[PDB]
C-alpha cells in the first residue's frame, strides 16, 4: 500500500501519479543521507548533489514552477516540517512516496504547489524479536583535477604579458627554466577522506501490541584538510490496542550534529600561484611580495585553514502521539498531536597573525544562538460503508491547524590577548550585539469523498479551504477544488486509464509582507526636536497565494502474460498570480525604487514522463531491468512589464536574463567570431574599442557597423531537456549483481572559474590551455594574447565560456555475497561514480539550478564494503 | 520490594536504615511538587517548605553534616542527577526511598555522605489495558498577616518621635486623627491564587512486553498580584524480552516550563508609609515627598510590579537504555546508559519610568542562556547461587563513570526607544557581555557481597573505589568500605537485630579547587611595558573529599500477634577532613586575606529515631494510626582555629557565630534587662554611651562597669531537637478520613523584619506593637522610647529579637467517597495546613536553617477539590 495523505490507499486504486520507493533500492546505498541514495530512481524528480557533507541536495519536481522558492514540501511520519533530509538516518527508512500531479497534492492545499515527499519509519512486526546490526566504511577520493601551470610557465607567461603592456618584469625572472616545477597547492589542500557507519536495532511485534528501537552512528571526514562531520540518531515506536474501541500510536526522535571546518576557498587555491613557497625557511606562512604586480595579493589559504575554526552544534527533537476511537463498524474518529524543537549554536574565532598581504591585528569570537518550535493539531472523521455489495463509498472530513516561532541571538568581542585562552570574559571590547522574532500561524478545513462502482470506475472529489496569516486581510481564505476519473478497460492482460485535474497553491511569500517599513527621522522646531516616522514601500494588503492548475493523463498497461509493466504520464502545469515587480504611480507618493511586489506573472510547463520494467530470465539466473525517461518544456508566458530582468552578475556584468516567451534563467551576452590576424582586418571591421591583433573578434548582429550593448543574444539554456536512467540486478546462489545508470542531456553550462583563470589580465595562476596561446600571427585562431588590463574585454560576456552539460555517468556497481548462533549475514562491496563520459572540462557536470560553476566544493568517488548481521 | 542502588532487596532482608514512602501517601496531596507531600511522612529527614510556585524544598537528614553544602544525592530511575524535583510530575511516581545510615550509602562511595533519595517511577502491568483520567481545582490564601499602624497612629508616631530628637514635625500633621485611615499595602498586594491540574495516562501488559504512556499540564497561580507558572509532562517507559539470553529496559522524559513575575519585595511594602495613595489624581503612580525625614524614600512597589517583567523558559530531557545478557542460570552481565540535557533561558525588560525618589532614564532589556550535558555508563556482573541447600551468597561487581559539561552566556542593551517594540535590534548601546566553561568527570569500581545462612544469620560487604578530577593531584584515589551484620532471635512474635559500620565521603567541593587565581600586570621597561603575571591564592595539591564515619544500631519488633510494629535506630556519626580556613605563613611570600582552604574541620552528630504503626480496629470500620519520633544532638568539635567565626551579618553586625564545642549557627549577641526610668537609675549603673531615660538596659557579664563588645554570649539554638508526627485513617463503605498531624519543637527563631519594623528611629511604618511604646515613668517596662537615629543602639543584637520557634500544626484534613461505562470514580474533598499553634509572631514559624526571617514568600493556605476516573 502507498501513503496519500490522511489515510493510505492501495496501488492499484490510485488515480492520480505517485512514485514509491521500496526498501529493496535504499539497502546498500554507501551515500549519507535519503536525499543521495534516491537520485535518478524515481521519474519526473531532479535531484542535484551538493558534495560538502552534513549538507542536503537540491530537489525540483517536473521543472521549475516559479522564479522563488520552488522547493517542495516535506512530511515526516504526517508532520510537515522544515527539518534537513541529512538529520535522518537512512537505516530505518521504510519507503518514500512522492506526489506530483495535482489530483493527489490537492489535499495539503495552499502548500502542495511543488509536490509533496511522504517519509514513513519502519515499524515492529508479528512474531518473535529480532535484532539488527549493521556497519560500512568507506574512502573518498576526487573525481576530476584540473591541471594549473608550474614555476616555469607561469614566470614565461608573466613575461609575455608584461611585456606585451610595455611594463617592467621580475629582474630574476628572465631564465623561466631556472625555477623548476614549483608547488602545487590543490594537492596539498586536498585529501583521502574516510566514513564509517554503525547501527543496531530491536523489534518485536503481538497481535495487540508492537514496538521498535533504533540508534546509528556516522562519522564522516571531508577531501578537503579539515572538515569533519558527525552524527547521533535514535528513534523509538509504539502501537497499542487498550480495548476494542481505543487505540493509540507513538513516535520519537532524536539526533544531534557537530559540524567543523576551517576557512578555505577553492578560487583562492586556484588562483595561487606556484612560485611561492608554504612555509619561510623559520618555518612561518609564507605570502605575496611587495609588488602585486609580480606576486599578486592572494592570502595563503592553508594558513587560513589550519588558523581559523568553526564549530556548529544542533538538536531536534521531534515527537508525535496519535488516538482513534471506534464509534461503530463503519465509523471512526482520528486525533493527532505533533511537536517539533530545533536549536542551533555557532562558534567562531580567528586568531590574530600579521599576514603579508593584509596583517590581522584583532583577534575576535563569533557566537550565535537559535530556537525554533512548531506544533500540529489535526482531527478528522473516517467513513467506509458497502452499498448493496457493489457501491463503496469513503468519506473523510476534519479540520488542521499549525503555528511556528523563532528567535535568534548573537554578539562579538575582541582582543582577548591570549589565544589559548579565549572564553567570553577575557575580552573588554564588545562588538556587536542583535536578535528578533517571527511568527506565523495557519487554519484550514478538508473534505475528501472516493466512490467505487464494481471496480471497473472509480471517482475522486477533494476540496479544501486554507487561510494564513501571511496573507492580506483582504485574501484572508481560499479553496482548492480537484477532481479525478479512473477506469479499467479490462473488465495485453490489464489496462488502466487515468484522468486528473485540480488546482493548488503556494504560500511561500515570507512573513510580514503586508506590513510598510518606516526608518527614524526628526523634524526641527523652535529650539527642540521631535522624532518622526517617514513612510516607505507601501503597505499591500492585496498579497495573496499563487495558483497553479494542473492536468494529467495516465495509461497503465501489461504485457506479455503479467512479466513488463508500462506507465505514461502527460501533464500540462499553468502557473498563476505569480510575485512580480510592481508599478508605482507618481502621484502615489511614492517613487519606483520601492520594492513592492503583486500577483500578476504566468508561466506554462508540460512533458511526458515514461516508466518500464522487465523480469525476463528466469530459473537458477535471475534478471530485472528498468527503464526510465522524462522530457520536459518550459516558457514563461508574461511578467508585467515590459523591459527584461537581468540577475546573477558575475564580474562586472549580469549573466541571465528573464524574457516573456523564452525559459528561465536563459544566458544572454555577445558572440565570438575569431581572431584578429593583422591591422588590415581591424581597420576594415567594424569599430571596437581597444582593438588591436590577436584580440577576439565579436560579430554585428545589428547592421550598424558599431560593436555595442545591442548585439547581445541568448547562448544556451541551462534547463536540460531528457532524463534517462536505467539499472539491472542479476541473482544466482546467493551471489548478486547490481550495475544503475543515469545521465542527463540538453543544457549548457556557463563555467565562471575560466573568467580569472583564463583571461590572462591579473596575478592569477592560469590552467594549461593558455599554453597554445596567440604569440603571433597564424599561431593560433582561437586562443587570444595575453595583455594587462585587457583593454580590448576579451573576458566578457560572451559564448567563449559555454560549454555543453549532457553527460552520461555509471552511478552504482554493488556486489554481495549471502553467507556461533547466527540467522542471516552478508558482505557487500559497492562503488560510487565509477567513470564518467562528458565533454566538460571542470571539476565536475554537477551544477546548481542556474548552470553557473563558481568555486563549488567538488564530489568525490566512494569505494566502500558492507556488513550485516541478523540474530 | 526496595532498591537499595544496583540491584533490589526484600525489606525483611534489609540489615540496614532503609524507609519508603507508598502510593498510598502520595494519593490525593494539593501539593505541586512531590517535595512538599513527604513533609513528615518519613522518620530522619526534615524538610522545610518554601512557598514561591516553581521551588524547591530544603532537604537534610539526620541533621547538619558540615558548615558546606549539605543536600542529599538524589538518584532518578538509577541516574544520578541535579534535576529539580519540582520539574517531576507526581501523578507518575510509584516509590520514594531514601538511604540514611552509611551501611546502605556505601554503595555511592564520595558522594553518599549526606543521605540518598531514590525516586522510581510506574511501569506496566500483566492484563488487560488501563486508562487513568485525574483533574484537580485548588484555591490559595494566606495564612497570618500581621498587622501595621494607621495614617493617623503613624502621623502621631512620627510627631513623637520628631519631638523627642528636637527636630521639626510635619506642618500639617498637627492633628492626627483628622488624617483618616490610610491605604493598606499588604492588602493591595496580596491576592488569592488558583491552582488547576489534569493527567491522562495509559498502561498494558504482557508476559514477555510492557509499556506505559503519561502525560500531564498543571497551572498555578501565586498569592501575590503577578506570579505564574505552567509545566508540561511527557513520560514513556518500555520493557521488552527480546528473546531468552537477552532483554531492555528503556526510559524517557521530557517536560518544560515557564516562569513569570514582576520586581517585588515584602520588605518594602512593610515599609511603605500608609498616608501615601496609590495613584495621584491623574492616574499616574504616586511617590515620597522631597523631604526625606517626612516622606522616606520607598520607591513604589505597585508601579514596579506592575511595569517591570521577568521571564524564564527551561526544557530538560532524560534518557536511560538499560540491556541484560543472561549466560547461566547463576550468572548475568547488566549494561546501562544514561543521558540528561538542561536548557535554560531567562528575559528581563525594565521600562523607562520618571520615579519620584530615583528616577529611571534608560530602558534596557537582559538576557541569559544556559545548557548542561551529563553522561553516564554503568557495567557490572550479578551472581546468585545456594549452597547445600543452605547457603545463599550474592556477588556483584563492575565500574562506572561520568562526566559532565556546561557553558552559558548572557548580555543586555539600553535606549530601545519605544516601549512595545524593545526587540535587541531596536537598541544602538550595548552594556555587558560574558560567559564561560566548566566541566568535570569521575571514574570507579565497585563491589559488593551478600551472604546468608538458613536464614538466621546474614552479612553483607561492600568496598568501592572512587577517582574525581576534583581531587588534587596526591589524593586522586580512595577507598570506602563497609561492613553490616544482622540475625533474628525468634529462630512478641518478631525480633530482629541490626549492626552496621562504614565509611563515606563527600566531593562537593567546586571544580578547579587546585588551581591558582592570577591578576593581568605591566613591568615598565626602558620604553615598552610588558605583561606579567601575578599568583595569588597559592595552589593546593592536596585537596580531596571528606571523610564520614558512622555506626548504626537498630532493633524491629512485632507485638500482639503480629498487630503493631517497632522500629528504633540509635546512630553516631562523626566528621573527618572537613574544608576550614587555613593559615598562610609569613614566609610562604603570601598574606593571610588569601582564601586558602585545607582538611582540618571536625563535626559530630548522634540522636535516636523511633518509628510506631498500630492497625486496631477491624470489620466494617478499619482504623489505623502511625507514630513517628525523633531526637536529634549537634556538636562541633575542632575549626584549626582560635577565633571563633562570624557569618551571616544582619543590619551592620553579625548574628551567628562558630565555635568548637558549640552548636551550629548559634546565636551570639547582648543580653536585656529593663528599662531606664530616671536619671538615678542611669547614672548609678555601668557606663554606656548616648544613655537616656526610656531606653533599654544591657546587663554586664564581666565585673568591669563598662558595657562593650565582651558583654556578648550565646542566646539561643536554632537547631531543634524533636521531631514528632501523627497519622490516622478511618474506613466505613467507601468513605474515608485521614487527618495528619506534624510538629517541631525546641529551636529559636531570630525574627530580622522587626529590626526595622520595631527600631522606630527611620521613616519607615511601624506594627501594632508600638502603640505601647514608653511614653513617660511607669508607663511601660518592655518597649523603649521612640526616638530618631536610635543614639543608644536599642536595635542591636540582642535577645530582644529572639523568640521561640516550637509550633503544632494541623497538616492535612481529607475527605473522600468512592462512587456510561466506568469502573471506578472517587471524588476527594481536601484543607492543607488547616490551623497552626505557636508563639512565634510572624508570617510562619517556617524559617530557614538557621532560624533567620527577613523578606521570605508567605506560606499559602489550600482548599482543594479532587477527581479521578478509571476506564
Amino acid at each position: 500500500v502507498v501513503v496519500v495523505g490522511y489515510g493510505t490507499m492501495k496501488k492499484s486504486d490510485l488515480t492520480g501519479a505517485v512514485s514509491s520507493v521500496g526498501v529493496k533500492d535504499i539497502k546498500d546505498s554507501p551515500v549519507a543521507n535519503i536525499g543521495q541514495a534516491m537520485q535518478g530512481k524515481v521519474s519526473g524528480v531532479q535531484i542535484i548533489d551538493a558534495g560538502k557533507p552534513g549538507d542536503n541536495v537540491t530537489i525540483k519536481i517536473r521543472g521549475l514552477g516559479t522564479i522563488n522558492n520552488s522547493n517542495p514540501l516535506v512530511v515526516i511520519d504526517g508532520i510537515p516540517t522544515d527539518l534537513g533530509l541529512s538529520s535522518l538516518n537512512m537505516a530505518d527508512v521504510e519507503r518514500v512516496d512522492v506526489l506530483k500531479d495535482a489530483s493527489a497534492t490537492a489535499i495539503y492545499g495552499s502548500r502542495g504547489a511543488n509536490g509533496v515527499v511522504m517519509i514513513t519509519s519502519k515499524r515492529g512486526a508479528e512474531g518473535a524479536g529480532k535484532v539488527t546490526v549493521n556497519a560500512n566504511w568507506a574512502i573518498q577520493n576526487a573525481t576530476k583535477v584540473p591541471d594549473m601551470l608550474n614555476a616555469a610557465q607561469y614566470a614565461a607567461l608573466s613575461n609575455d604579458m608584461l611585456s606585451n603592456n610595455d611594463d617592467n618584469t621580475n629582474p630574476y625572472w628572465a631564465d623561466p627554466s631556472s625555477l623548476g616545477k614549483g608547488t602545487n597547492w590543490l594537492d596539498e589542500m586536498l585529501r583521502t577522506g574516510v566514513k564509517q557507519s554503525y547501527s543496531v536495532s530491536y523489534s518485536g511485534g503481538t497481535e495487540k501490541a508492537h514496538y521498535y528501537v533504533s540508534g546509528g552512528f556516522l562519522d564522516q571526514s571531508g577531501i578537503v584538510k579539515s572538515v569533519n562531520y558527525r552524527r547521533f540518531n535514535f528513534q523509538a515506536n509504539s502501537d497499542a490496542q487498550v480495548n476494542k474501541w481505543l487505540k493509540f500510536t507513538t513516535n520519537l526522535t532524536f539526533s544531534t550534529d557537530v559540524k567543523e571546518g576551517g576557512t578555505y576557498s577553492i578560487g583562492d587555491a586556484m588562483k595561487a600561484l606556484p612560485t611561492q613557497p608554504v612555509k619561510n625557511d623559520d618555518g612561518s606562512w609564507s605570502g605575496p611580495g611587495q609588488e602585486a604586480q609580480w606576486y599578486g595579493s592572494i592570502r595563503n589559504p592553508i594558513g587560513t585553514l589550519h588558523m581559523m575554526t568553526n564549530e556548529t552544534k544542533g538538536y531536534n527533537f521531534l515527537a508525535n502521539i496519535t488516538g482513534e476511537i471506534t464509534f461503530t463498524k463503519w465509523l471512526k474518529l482520528k486525533s493527532t498531536f505533533g511537536y517539533d524543537a530545533k536549536f542551533w549554536f555557532a562558534d567562531n574565532f580567528t586568531p590574530a597573525y600579521d599576514w603579508k598581504p593584509n596583517p590581522v591585528e584583532e583577534s575576535s569570537r563569533y557566537k550565535s544562538d537559535n530556537k525554533s518550535f512548531t506544533y500540529l493539531w489535526d482531527n478528522y472523521f473516517v467513513f467506509d460503508h458497502t452499498f448493496a455489495k457493489k457501491h463503496r463509498v469513503g468519506v473523510m472530513a476534519g479540520s488542521s491547524a499549525q503555528w511556528n516561532n523563532y528567535d535568534y541571538l548573537n554578539a562579538q568581542k575582541n582582543i582577548f590577548m591570549f589565544d589559548n585562552i579565549h572564553e567570553m570574559d577575557n575580552g573588554e571590547k564588545m562588538y556587536s550585539l542583535g536578535g528578533s522574532q517571527s511568527d506565523w500561524a495557519l487554519l484550514s478545513l478538508m473534505a475528501r469523498l472516493n466512490y467505487s462502482y464494481e471496480d471497473k470506475y472509480l471517482l475522486t472529489a477533494t476540496v479544501r479551504r486554507d487561510g494564513s496569516s501571511r496573507f492580506g486581510k483582504n485574501n484572508r481564505w481560499g479553496t482548492f477544488p480537484s477532481v479525478s476519473l479512473a477506469w479499467r478497460v479490462s473488465q495485453m492482460n490489464d489496462l488502466k486509464l487515468r484522468v486528473g485535474y485540480g488546482v493548488t497553491g503556494n504560500q511561500e511569500i515570507g512573513n510580514y509582507g503586508f506590513v510598510a517599513s518606516y526608518n527614524t527621522g526628526v523634524y526641527p522646531f523652535g529650539n527642540n526636536n521631535s522624532t518622526a516616522l517617514v513612510s516607505t514601500t507601501l503597505s499591500n494588503p492585496n498579497i495573496h497565494w499563487e495558483e497553479v492548475r494542473q492536468a494529467n493523463f495516465g495509461v497503465d498497461m501489461s504485457l506479455f502474460d503479467s512479466r513488463v509493466s508500462l506507465s505514461l504520464d502527460a501533464y500540462i502545469k499553468n502557473t498563476n498570480d505569480m510575485l512580480v515587480k510592481a508599478s508605482i504611480p507618481i502621484t502615489s507618493g511614492f517613487e519606483d525604487t520601492t520594492e513592492t511586489f503583486t500577483n500578476a506573472g504566468k508561466m506554462r510547463n508540460k512533458g511526458v514522463e515514461m516508466t518500464l520494467r522487465t523480469i525476463n530470465l528466469k530459473g537458477i539466473f535471475s534478471w530485472e531491468s528498468a527503464l526510465t525517461a522524462t522530457y520536459n518544456k518550459n516558457e514563461i508566458l508574461d511578467l508585467n512589464s515590459e523591459t527584461p530582468m537581468f540577475i546573477n552578475q558575475i564580474g562586472n556584468s549580469y549573466v541571465t536574463m528573464l524574457k516573456a516567451g523564452y525559459p528561465i534563467n536563459v544566458f544572454y551576452g555577445y558572440v565570438t567570431d575569431g581572431l584578429f590576424q593583422n591591422w588590415g582586418e581591424v581597420n576594415r571591421h567594424a569599430t571596437q574599442p581597444g582593438a588591436a591583433p590577436g584580440d577576439i573578434r565579436f560579430r554585428d548582429l545589428n547592421n550598424d557597423g558599431v560593436i555595442n550593448d545591442e548585439d547581445r543574444t541568448i547562448l544556451g539554456n541551462p534547463n536540460p531537456n531528457w532524463f534517462f536512467s536505467l539499472s539491472n540486478n542479476l541473482s544466482y546462489k546467493g551471489w548478486e549483481l547490481s550495475v544503475f545508470l543515469q545521465g542527463v542531456a540538453g543544457n549548457k553550462i556557463y563555467n565562471a572559474n575560466n573568467v580569472d583563470n583564463e583571461g590572462m589580465a591579473a596575478a592569477y595562476n592560469q590552467t594549461t590551455a593558455v599554453l597554445n596561446r596567440w604569440t603571433g600571427e597564424g599561431t593560433s585562431y582561437s586562443m587570444p594574447r595575453a595583455i594587462w588590463g585587457d583593454p580590448n574585454q576579451n573576458c566578457r560576456v560572451s559564448d567563449r565560456f559555454v560549454e555543453n552539460g549532457s553527460y552520461l555517468r555509471l552511478k552504482n556497481i554493488t556486489l554481495s555475497y549471502t553467507l556461533i548462533q547466527l540467522e542471516n549475514a552478508r558482505i557487500s562491496f559497492s562503488c560510487e561514480n565509477v567513470a564518467t563520459i562528458t565533454r566538460y572540462s571542470g571539476f565536475d557536470p554537477e551544477v546548481d539550478v542556474n548552470g553557473i560553476d563558481s568555486s563549488r566544493y567538488p564530489i568525490s568517488r566512494t569505494f566502500s564494503m558492507g556488513l550485516n548481521f541478523n540474530f
